[PDB]
C-alpha cells in the first residue's frame, strides 16, 4: 500500500529531523551522521514509491513522494550548514538535482493521466527545487550550482507552458491562469537573482521568461474569450 509507504517515508523524515535537533542540542556528531543516513533512506524509499507510482499510474502518490524527496533535500542542506561538511552539502545538491528530474517525471505522468493540478504542483515543486539549488549555491559558492539553479528555474518556467497546454486541452482556465502566475513567479525570481547577484545569465533568462508570460497571458485570454 503506497499510503503506508508514504507515511513511512514521512516518519523517517521526522525522525531524521529530530536526530538533527538532538544533534544540535547535545552536540553529537553521530546523531548528525545517522540523521544524514536516515534522511537518505527516506529519499530512497520515496523514490521507490515514485517508481511504483509510475507503473500504477497514480500522479498524487508520485507528487507526494517527490515533494518528500525535496523535503529530504532541504533537510540535507540544513544538516550540511550545521556540520559544515562539504560532502553532506554535495549530497544535498545531488538529492536536489534528482528531485528536479523526478518532479519532471511526475509532470509527464500527470500529462499521461490527464491531471492538470498535479502537473501544476509538479512545476511549483520544480521551482522549489530551483530555489533550493539557489540556497545550496549560496552556501557552497559553487558557480555550477548557480548555473544548475537558473537552468532548473527557466526549465520550470518552460514546463508551465506544457501545463497550460494540458489545461487548455481539458478546458481548465483556472489552472492555466495559475500557470501564468507561475511563469511570472519564475520571472520575478530571475529578476531578484539578477538584482542581487548581477548575473549575466539571470537577466537574459528573465527576459525570455517575461516574453513567455507575455504570450501565455494572451493565450489564456484567448481561452477565456471563447
Amino acid at each position: 500500500d503506497p499510503e503506508d509507504e508514504l507515511k513511512r517515508v514521512e516518519k523517517l523524515v521526522k525522525e531524521a529531523e529530530e536526530l538533527l535537533r538532538q544533534a544540535k542540542e547535545k552536540g553529537s556528531e553521530e546523531d548528525l551522521e545517522k540523521a544524514l543516513r536516515t534522511a537518505e533512506e527516506a529519499a530512497r524509499e520515496a523514490k521507490k514509491v515514485l517508481e511504483q507510482a509510475e507503473k500504477e499510474g497514480d500522479p498524487e502518490v508520485a507528487l507526494r513522494a517527490v515533494e518528500l524527496v525535496v523535503r529530504v533535500a532541504e533537510l540535507l542542506l540544513r544538516i550540511a550548514k550545521e556540520s559544515g561538511s562539504e560532502e553532506a552539502l554535495e549530497r544535498a545538491l545531488r538529492v536536489a538535482e534528482e528531485a528536479a528530474r523526478l518532479a519532471k517525471r511526475v509532470l509527464e505522468l500527470a500529462e499521461k493521466q490527464g491531471d492538470p493540478e498535479v502537473a501544476l504542483r509538479a512545476v511549483e515543486l520544480v521551482v522549489r527545487v530551483a530555489e533550493l539549488l539557489l540556497r545550496i549555491a549560496k552556501e557552497s559558492g559553487s558557480e555550477e550550482a548557480l548555473e544548475r539553479a537558473l537552468r532548473v528555474a527557466e526549465e520550470a518556467a518552460r514546463l508551465a507552458k506544457r501545463v497550460l497546454e494540458l489545461a487548455e486541452k481539458q478546458g481548465d482556465p483556472e489552472v492555466a491562469r495559475r500557470a501564468v502566475e507561475l511563469v511570472k513567479r519564475v520571472a520575478e525570481l530571475l529578476e531578484r537573482i539578477a538584482r542581487e547577484s548581477g548575473s549575466e545569465e539571470a537577466k537574459e533568462r528573465a527576459e525570455r521568461v517575461r516574453e513567455e508570460a507575455r504570450e501565455l497571458q494572451e493565450r489564456v485570454k484567448e481561452l477565456r474569450e471563447r
